[PDB]
């Protein structure tokens, strides 16, 4: 399946959340070129303004368009699970404040990569930074850590985004994450993705949304 991702890739994304008492929806279309690793998509809130920030929701809205290089292909989970796809389990600690629990499907469907998502968040805090919009509209650079497991036939990985507040602070956000095949054949020794990610907007686009370019590269042997 690492066959289907030389060449340009076009991409859909759909994220169902409730965080507390607020539904919201998020469409996403793009490309991604996992030969060089790189994403380019635009979001839109498609029920209206964001009861989150649009940062908090970055890692959970596809690292099958992780580059790895050559010497590395022997560990590419990801791509090896395509086209049926895999199952991506995320619990995210925000600390001092709620949680993210999300359930997403990564599949292709037809010549299109897609991913579907459902999210609940549970305890946020009212005027935490969170809620009440005290997160800055950018995204760091991190390591994510990524170890086997044979047990489930897949991949764990943790790690943790760092948040710029409005305010000098930092908002950490503590991944945990299991990925789980659907077909059957895929293991990888222990390695990482340094990731970048930059945010900007569409001047002519009324709806609350987000313009997202993403670089990712796999490291560690
Ligand atoms: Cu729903």
């Amino acid at each position: 399946g690492e066959e289907l991702f030389t060449g340009v890739v076009p991409i859909l994304i759909e994220l169902d959340g409730h965080v507390n008492g607020h539904h919201f929806f998020v469409r996403g279309e793009g490309e991604g070129d996992a030969t060089i690793g790189k994403l380019s998509l635009k979001f839109i809130a498609t029920t209206g303004k964001l009861p989150v920030p649009w940062p908090t929701l970055v890692t959970t809205l596809v690292q099958c368009f992780s580059r790895y290089p050559d010497h590395m292909k022997r560990h590419d989970f990801f791509k090896s699970a395509m086209p049926e796809g895999y199952v991506q389990e995320r619990t995210i600690y925000f600390k001092d404040d709620g949680t993210y629990k999300t359930r997403a499907e990564v599949k292709f469907e037809g010549d299109t990569l897609v991913n579907r998502i459902e999210l609940k968040g549970i305890d946020f805090k009212e005027d935490g930074n969170i809620l009440g919009h005290k997160l800055e509209y950018n995204f760091n650079s991190h390591k994510v850590y990524i170890t086997a497991d044979k047990q489930n036939n897949g991949i764990k990985a943790n790690f943790t985004i760092r948040h710029n507040v409005e305010d000098g602070s930092v908002q950490l956000a503590d991944h945990y994450q299991q990925n789980t095949p659907i077909g059957d054949g895929p293991l990888p020794d222990d390695h990482y993705l340094s990731t970048q990610t930059i945010l900007s907007k569409d001047l002519n686009e009324k709806r609350d949304h987000m313009v997202l370019l993403e670089y990712v590269t796999a490291a560690g042997i």
